[PDB]
């Protein structure tokens, strides 16, 4: 109770963001409010899925980020059982309806490098795309297919850079990096 963090969470992130990360935490056990750094992580891979799909078209992407556990399923099994795509082993971020594939957004506190080899480890299922982003600027996708145009990613980057910033202003970025 009356963490620096939590405070300055819910200040930087978009209040129906920030209700979506309370939701998803307590559904999955976690507490926004001991778990801050987690909180602070859940708002802004929300807000980097809600970005994404902001890129493209209007019709580009279907959102599976930010819905409850089974309704999210659900539209799974609903986009592969009429496109047919095979059913991923883990909960996707997103459906690119032009390339034909699930995408899995990440957003890592070091070297894009490991984090996504631990992902590709974790769904060994291949087809679902993966899209890391770093705090530092550093992008990397599946078959170096970054799928949205510069502008859109460079608009992610700048974003994460900015939150980066704040926190160390506020002396929590050193305890953020570290709890990842
Ligand atoms: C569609 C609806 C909610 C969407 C949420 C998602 C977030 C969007 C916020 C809006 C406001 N915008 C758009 C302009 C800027 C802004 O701030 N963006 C985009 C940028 C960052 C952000 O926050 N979008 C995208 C379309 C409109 C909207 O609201 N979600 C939540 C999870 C699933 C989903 O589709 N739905 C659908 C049914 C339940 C529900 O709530
Ligand atoms: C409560 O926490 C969240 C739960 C959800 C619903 C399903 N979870 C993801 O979809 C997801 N989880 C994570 C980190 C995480 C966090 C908790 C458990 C497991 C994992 C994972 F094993 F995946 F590493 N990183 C993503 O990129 C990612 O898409 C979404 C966002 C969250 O913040
Ligand atoms: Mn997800
Ligand atoms: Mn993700």
């Amino acid at each position: 109770r009356g963490s620096h963090m939590e405070d300055f969470v819910r200040q930087c992130f978009n209040p129906m963001i920030v209700e979506l990360a309370e939701k998803a935490m307590k559904e999955y056990g976690e507490d926004p409010k001991i778990e801050t750094n987690k909180f602070a992580a859940i708002c802004t891979h929300l807000e980097v899925c809600f970005m994404y799909s902001d890129g493209g078209s209007k019709h580009r992407f279907e959102i599976i980020e930010g819905r409850d556990r089974i309704m999210a399923w659900t539209v799974v099994n609903s986009i592969c059982n009429t496109t047919g795509v095979e059913k991923p082993k883990f909960l996707p971020d997103l459906y690119d309806y032009k390339e034909n594939r699930f995408i899995e957004i990440g957003v890592t506190r070091r070297e894009v490098h490991i984090y996504y080899l631990e992902k590709a480890n974790k769904i060994k299922s291949e087809k679902t795309h993966i899209h890391i982003f770093s705090f530092t600027g550093e992008e990397m996708a599946t078959k170096a297919d970054y799928t949205l145009d510069e502008e859109s990613r460079a608009r992610i980057k700048t974003r994460l850079f900015t939150i980066r910033q704040e926190m160390a202003s506020r002396s929590l970025w050193d305890s953020f990096r570290q709890s990842e």
